[PDB]
Parts: structure tokens; sequence; C-alpha cells
């Protein structure tokens, strides 16, 4: 009876805790909804990842998540600028910070694999996903471009 789960900092992942009698309902951002256990929010929309304001292009149909929560900078179409990382929207994007996306159906944070989700970032290049992060290596008598993520 006395009890008010939103004040639990678990409750609603991504989302905005009402409280109710016996249980709580989680309401979604517009972009977002609720999973399948209503423990949380997710954006379940697919798009193209962008690196520029929309122009180079690094993946193709994966979520604003996967997309901003790496080094995305653009989503979609027509193109969704990817939230500033000290935003209210980033928080709620990106609960997990840089790197780490939640899982659709579990809404519990995952590592985006870039090698496999925004290829672009390595191109022409070998592409090793890691914990939070990946490394690109280019071949011998090439260099990564740091701002086109082009092996040369
Ligand atoms: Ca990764």
């Amino acid at each position: 009876t006395d009890v008010n789960e939103c004040l639990d900092p678990t409750t609603c992942i991504s989302g905005n805790c009402v409280n109710t009698p016996g249980s709580y309902i989680c309401d979604c951002p517009p972009d977002f909804e609720l999973n399948p256990t209503r423990v949380g929010c997710v954006d379940t929309r697919s798009g193209n990842c962008y690196l520029d304001i929309c122009s180079n292009e690094i993946g193709v149909g994966v979520s604003k998540a996967s997309c901003c929560c790496s080094l995305g900078k653009a989503w979609g179409t027509p193109c969704e600028m990817c939230p500033a990382v000290n935003t209210s929207e980033y928080k709620i994007l990106c609960p997990g910070g840089e790197g780490f996306r939640p899982n659709p159906i579990t809404v519990i944070l995952e590592d985006i694999d870039e090698c496999q989700e925004l290829p672009g970032l390595c191109q022409g290049g070998k592409c090793i996903n890691t914990f939070g992060s990946f490394q690109c290596r280019c071949p011998t008598g090439y260099y990564l471009n740091e701002d086109t993520r082009v092996c040369d």
C-alpha cells in the first residue's frame, strides 16, 4: 500500500513512471515504445546511420541507438540528428553511455557491434569489435582517414 515504485531508480528505463496502486505505468517519450515486459522504452525503428549532418553512410537498417550511441552523427529518413552527448535526450536513448544500447526485447544494455552494424566506420579496413568500442586496422600501404573513416 505505501509503495511508489517511481521512487526506485531502476523503474522505467528511458521512460516516465506513473505510480498506480499495486504497480506502475511507464510512459515512453516520442519515438520510443514500451518493451514486451513493460520495464522500459526502446526505439525499434530501423534507418541508415550517417557520419555527417545526412551523408557518409556507415550502416544500413540499424536502430537509432546503435547508430547514435556509437559514432553515428545522424540517422533515418528523413534524417534525424543524433542527440548531443550532454542532453536529456541522449540520456534516454543511450542509458549506458557511449558504446552500448538496450536490447530491444529485454532493455538490458549490450555492446554495439560496430563491425556488424556500422561497417562504414572502417571502410577498406579490418574491424575488430570490442566491449564498448572497436578497432580499425587499415591494410598495408593505406591509412585511416580519421574524418571519413575510410582507409585512405
Ligand atoms: Ca563494440
